Formats: C-alpha cells, structure tokens, sequence
C-alpha cells in the first residue's frame, strides 16, 4: 500500500497518559526493566561497534552510584516506556551533565518525549551550575545523530574525526563525542 530536582512541563506527559519519576538509584525490578529497554534498542549498535556488547557489563554500568535516572511510565499499564540517565561530572575542564542513556520504547518515539527528556536534562544541568551537556553517540545511529544535531550538539575537540589518506587508509570512527551548552530557557 505504497500509494494511497523539579521537572518542567509535567502537563505534557499528563496529556500523553504517562508520568515521570526521578530516581537516585534503580531498585532491582526497575533496573532489569531499564536494562531490557537499553538492550532492545541498542544491542545491534553495540555489537557492530568496537565497544561490543556484554549483558553483564551493561548491567553493572547501570548500577553505578553516580547515575541518576529520569523514568517515564504508562498510566494504564504502569510499565516503563522510557528513561534518561546521566551523571554530574567534568569533561576536559568543563562542568557538565553527561548523558549515558536516552531510551524510548518504539511506540512512544516521535511524539516529543525525547525532546521533553533532553530539555529537562538540560534545565537540570543549568540549575546545578553545569555549563555543558556531553554524550557519546554511535556514528551508525543516524536517527540519534540527527536528533542531537537539531538540539545544537556538535563534536567536542576530543571527538574522533573522519580521516582519509592517499595511502588508501580510510579511518571512519564508530562513535562521536558531542556537546552543547546547557540552558534554562526553552
Ligand atoms: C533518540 C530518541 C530518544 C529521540 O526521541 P524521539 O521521540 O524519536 O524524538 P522527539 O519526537 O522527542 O523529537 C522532538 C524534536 O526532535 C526533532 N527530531 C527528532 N528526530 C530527528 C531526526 N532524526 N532528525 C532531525 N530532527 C529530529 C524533531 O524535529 C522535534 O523538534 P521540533 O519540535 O523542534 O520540530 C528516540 O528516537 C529513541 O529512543 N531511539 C532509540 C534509542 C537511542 O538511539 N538513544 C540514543 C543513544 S543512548
Ligand atoms: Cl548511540
């Protein structure tokens, strides 16, 4: 058929039939649910990268004390449908919120929930006197790459760069390090 930590704008989620919670640490059950979303969304991308995928390794990462979680659940099912995780840190001398994950279940993508999570992360960062937002992204993840570009992320000086030599050597990095300034006004 090809030719026919007070969060902002919570009312937006209410209008979608979802709600948000902030976690300092994930409880055992929810840890497993978030892991399931990351694995479902990302396993293939991790596999094809130099980083690889290890279930046990991703799990331990998500348990790290430094990571804070913003989680969105469906009002009817009370199931997790998305989250954003981050740490407050420093990157090359710059104070930042470093995003580890932004993950949405398939059925809730493309409805401005990604924007909602990113915007709130950015606001939180600014209010914590964190001047930048940083993240890593796979070069092969084209949708995410363009999503970030739209929200003014650009490669940090520390990001790997494309390189081509007359010798025939071609270097395509499998990830970028992106950043942008945090902002309180959206
Ligand atoms: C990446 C992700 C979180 C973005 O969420 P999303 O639901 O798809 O995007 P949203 O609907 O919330 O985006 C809203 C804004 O982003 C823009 N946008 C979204 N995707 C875009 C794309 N591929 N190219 C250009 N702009 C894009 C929209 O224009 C919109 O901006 P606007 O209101 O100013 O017009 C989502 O696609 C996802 O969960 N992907 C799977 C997991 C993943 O790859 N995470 C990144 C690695 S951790
Ligand atoms: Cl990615």
């Amino acid at each position: 058929s090809r030719r026919m930590v007070t969060l902002e704008d919570v009312d937006f989620l209410k209008n979608l039939g979802v709600w948000v919670e902030i976690y300092h640490h994930l409880e055992k059950g929810l840890l497993q649910q978030c892991f399931n979303l990351v694995k479902k969304n990302m396993e293939a991308l991790y596999r094809q990268s130099s980083f690889g995928w290890d279930d046990s390794e991703k799990l331990k990462e998500m348990e790290m004390e430094k990571l804070e979680y913003i989680c969105i659940f469906e009002k009817t099912s009370k199931k997790l449908v998305g989250f954003l995780s981050f740490e407050d840190t420093v990157e090359a001398g710059l104070t930042c919120l470093y995003i580890y994950e932004i993950q949405l279940d398939e059925h809730i993508r493309g409805r401005n929930v990604g924007k909602w999570l990113l915007k709130n992360a950015s606001i939180l960062a600014y209010r914590r006197n964190l001047k930048y937002i940083f993240l890593t992204v796979f070069s092969a993840n084209l949708n995410a790459l363009n999503f970030y570009h739209h929200f003014d992320f650009v490669p940090h000086e520390s990001s790997p760069q494309e390189k081509k030599f007359r010798s025939g050597k071609v270097i395509h990095p499998d990830y970028y390090i992106l950043y942008t300034k945090s902002r309180k006004d959206w």
